[PDB]
């Protein structure tokens, strides 16, 4: 019976030839039915790690990753342990949870994965082209160490009483305070602190002019550059719509700021040390001989200023909540301020910055309850065999690692869900490498990377701006502690993070009364 292919010819003739009722009705219900039977042949195969089961095609788990990930992440460790995957709006994840996750995805080789691949339509239409994750993986590497170069200890010397004085002129003239005509009042963190952020970094490490144009309407432009930094520029990254333009003047308009001030400086020879400026101008030649383009310089100062001030500010705002309902830390922490500033007498400094171990205890534990990235990400390139494991994760996949994951874990944490500055006791540090090192191209890091405090990450990708954000964070929190006292309005304590943007930045408004330890304190200036 070829007369049976007859049919599945009359069949299909039949097919294209029902009402628009049950075609549509079909191209809805094939998929659907294709999709769950194809999940099920999935299951069978062990050299790949079990997928998380879906209903909707595509779009896959997407809603409850998005929304409570670190939830996610623990029903999912319970059903399948530390290794599995599952769909995200087209892409396929698979999460390694642990240590050995970070290792796996952190410290992989070159050739297995690319950090490019996953983040460059996201970050390239913010920052500019021709640099991040627009060349090739050892340009980055020498960016990072263009960049850390103007972040030294020198640097920071210079930079602490820069960040005061930003703090402390905050204090003084945002409505949010007026210091010098209230002593008590009402903010909201979310709104203060990326104020307080961009004015800081600016100030430091763009250097005064590029401070000054903050206060005028060109700030705006940093907000519409902000906004195109989402994670549905991730996944639909170019959508005619509108605040995808917004963010592209921005982007030249800022950019052209920048180049308009780099070349004035070069044209004056104003090429000092004062900021990161001077600092790129002086340092940004590749080591095969090709240098930075000032337009190629200036998207790498959107790019650190942007990552930085998101991290930042949204970890001085979680400090802000978690200091709000413990008293005992601010009393505590006020105390130190005493001892090593001899009552205030003394003046901040980098120097005494490190003297201060309870404060930067206090970041410590706030960036461990609070890391501002729940998930790092990498394309694969090549097919990884994954050690212990029959698995293999092929090639087309995405790799996800979680550290801000295991911080949350009792297993490496004793009460994890406790803010406790003090289970760092002699033990201050931004971060440190427990043994032996590497070096990328931007400085010897640590060579292993399963520590479970992993807030910067490691390998290749790991941040360089550790230091400058305690620097920052140091200062900031410093001024806070001496000046203010602050507690929750009635019945407010600290708020869920919200998970869904780029950072994991608490759910405003995230509201706080400030007082003023000293209401007869005057701000001068
Ligand atoms: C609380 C503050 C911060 C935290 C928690 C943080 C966290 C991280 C993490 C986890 C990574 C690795 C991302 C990955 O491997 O996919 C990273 C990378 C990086 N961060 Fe930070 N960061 C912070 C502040 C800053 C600041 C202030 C700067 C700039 C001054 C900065 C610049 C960078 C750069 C340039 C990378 C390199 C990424 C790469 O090479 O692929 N970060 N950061
Ligand atoms: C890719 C993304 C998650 C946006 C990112 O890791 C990387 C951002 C980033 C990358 C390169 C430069 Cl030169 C500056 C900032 C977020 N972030 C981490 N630290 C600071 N920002």
């Amino acid at each position: 019976v070829g007369e049976a292919l007859e049919y599945v010819n009359i069949g299909l003739s039949h097919f294209l030839a029902l009402p628009l009722a049950q075609r549509i009705s079909l191209i809805i219900i094939i998929p659907f039915i294709y999709n769950i039977v194809w999940q099920l042949l999935y299951s069978l195969r062990k050299d790949r790690p079990p997928l998380v089961f879906y209903w909707i095609p595509w779009v896959g788990s997407a809603v409850v990753y998005g929304m409570k990930p670190y939830e996610f992440f623990e029903e999912c460790q319970k059903k399948y342990g530390d290794i599995f995957s599952f769909v995200l709006l087209g892409r396929v994840m698979t999460v390694y949870l642990g240590p050995k996750g970070h290792e796996f995805v952190f410290n992989a080789k070159l050739a297995d994965v690319s950090a490019e691949a996953a983040y460059a339509h996201l970050t390239t239409p913010v920052f500019g082209k021709g640099v991040i994750y627009d060349c090739p993986n050892s340009r980055l590497m020498e960016q990072k160490k263009f960049v850390k170069g103007a972040l030294t200890k020198e640097a920071f010397k210079s930079y602490v009483p820069l960040i005061a004085e930003e703090v402390y002129k905050y204090f003084r003239d945002s409505k949010n305070f007026r210091l010098n005509e209230r002593t008590t009042g009402t903010i909201d963190v979310m709104v203060t602190q990326p104020e307080m952020t961009i004015f800081t970094a600016s100030r430091s490490l763009l250097g005064k002019e590029m401070r000054a144009k903050l206060d005028t309407d060109f700030a705006y432009l940093y907000s519409d550059l902000d906004k195109g930094f989402t994670p549905i520029n991730f996944v639909f990254p170019n959508l005619p719509l509108e605040h995808y333009r917004k963010r592209d003047h921005a982007q030249k308009a800022i950019s052209g700021t920048y180049m308009s001030l780099i070349k004035e400086r070069r044209k004056n020879n104003d090429i000092q040390d004062r900021d990161l400026i001077d600092s790129l101008m002086k340092n940004s030649t590749y080591k095969d001989g090709v240098k930075m383009t000032d337009q190629e310089i200036a998207n790498l100062l959107i790019g650190v200023l942007m990552g930085g001030q998101h991290t930042s500010a949204a970890t001085s705002a979680w400090i802000l909540l978690h200091l709000a309902e413990r008293p005992d830390v601010q009393q505590e922490l006020y105390e130190e301020q005493m001892r090593v500033l001899d009552g205030g007498k003394k003046e901040l400094t980098y120097d005494l910055l490190q003297e201060m171990p309870l404060l930067n205890q206090t970041i410590k534990e706030t960036l461990r309850m609070h890391h501002p990235l729940h998930s790092l990400f990498r394309k694969v390139m090549k097919d990884m065999h994954v050690p212990n494991t029959s698995y293999v994760i092929p090639a087309g996949y995405h790799v996800l690692v979680s550290p801000g994951y295991t911080h949350l874990r009792d297993e490496y944490f004793p009460n994890a869900h406790q803010f406790n500055i003090h289970r760092w006791n002699n033990d201050s540090a931004s971060s440190y490498s427990v043994g032996e090192e590497v070096d990328y191209g931007f400085g010897a890091i640590s060579k292993g990377v399963s520590s479970p405090y992993l807030p910067f990450g490691g390998g290749r990708h790991r941040c360089i701006g550790e230091h400058f954000a305690y620097c920052q964070l140091g200062v900031l929190m410093s001024i806070f502690i001496r000046t203010l006292k602050w507690h929750y309005p009635e019945g407010k304590t600290v708020p869920p993070p919200d998970f869904t943007s780029m950072v994991t930045l608490p759910t405003g408004p995230a509201k706080i009364i400030w007082e003023k330890r000293n209401p007869e304190q005057k701000i001068g200036g």
